[PDB]
RNA sequence: UUUUUUUUUUUUUUUUUUUUUUUUUUCUCCUCUUUUUUUUUUUU
């Protein structure tokens, strides 16, 4: 949300990312546009679950639909 | 009744070349609660 992203800086390379399945953990990804996606859900893929993290990586994959539009 | 003389616009042209997007950082991060997980069946 937007009053933790003003603080995450402004080129915040790192994100955390939440799920829509309570059965799956959260995901480190890097973006760039967290400031302008604060209204779509998005589709991320996953990599290599690495030790020295408590969480699996991630990249970005392509956009989806907008949240309060049926569609 | 007032003669004679005091030069002028720099000279030159017939020289070789065998490279190539970019370029250089920012850390670890507590996801709250009826559950085992339901399940045949038929009309698309």
């Amino acid at each position: 949300s937007k009053e933790e992203v003003q603080s995450q800086g402004k080129n915040a390379q790192k994100i955390l990312v939440t799920p829509w399945d309570y059965r799956i953990p959260k995901i480190r990804i890097s973006t760039q546009q967290a400031e302008t996606l604060q209204d779509f859900r998005v589709v991320v893929r996953i990599d290599s679950w690495e030790s020295t993290s408590v969480y699996p990586n991630g990249h970005f994959v392509r956009v989806l639909g907008r949240i309060g539009d049926l569609e």
